[PDB]
C-alpha cells in the first residue's frame, strides 16, 4: 500500500506516534517519506546482508526475523514480512521500540539527515487531523 501523505498521518496518530517519545508527528511522516516514499512494501538490502523493511525501513539486524541475517536479533519478536503490511500497526509497534532504545529517531540515518532540524510541520500542513 502506497499511503498519501495526510493519510499516513493520521493513521500514525490513530496509533498512538504523534509526539511518541516527543517526536511531533511530522517527524514521522518526514521518516516515512525519505525511507519508503510512503510504500508499505519497501525493501532494501544492506551491504553488511540485513534487510530494511516497510514503511520506516526497519532492518533485520536487530528488529525483525527474516531468516537470512547471520547473528542477527528479533528484538520486536515479528516476521519482517509483518512490517510489509498494509496495516501499519506491526511497523508502529517496533518504531516505538525503536526510537526508545536510546538514540531517539537518529536511529534512521535518513531522518537525521534530511529530517532533523527541519520544519517537520510542513508534513501534516492541511490534514484533517
Ligand atoms: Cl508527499
Ligand atoms: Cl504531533
Ligand atoms: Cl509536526
Ligand atoms: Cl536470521
Ligand atoms: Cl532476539
Ligand atoms: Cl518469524
Ligand atoms: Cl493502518
Ligand atoms: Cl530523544
Ligand atoms: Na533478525
Amino acid at each position: 500500500k502506497v499511503f498519501g501523505r495526510c493519510e499516513l498521518a493520521a493513521a500514525m496518530k490513530r496509533h498512538g506516534l504523534d509526539n511518541y517519545r516527543g517526536y511531533s508527528l511530522g517527524n514521522w511522516v518526514c521518516a516515512a517519506k525519505f525511507e519508503s516514499n510512503f510504500n508499505t512494501q519497501a525493501t532494501n538490502r544492506n551491504t553488511d546482508g540485513s534487510t530494511d523493511y516497510g514503511i520506516l525501513q526497519i532492518n533485520s539486524r536487530w528488529w525483525c526475523n527474516d531468516g537470512r541475517t547471520p547473528g542477527s536479533r528479533n528484538l520486536c519478536n515479528i516476521p519482517c514480512s509483518a512490517l510489509l503490511s498494509s496495516d501499519i500497526t506491526a511497523s508502529v509497534n517496533c518504531a516505538k521500540k525503536i526510537v526508545s532504545d536510546g538514540n531517539g529517531m537518529n536511529a534512521w540515518v535518513a531522518w537525521r539527515n534530511r529530517c532533523k532540524g527541519t520544519d517537520v510541520q510542513a508534513w501534516i500542513r492541511g490534514c484533517r487531523l
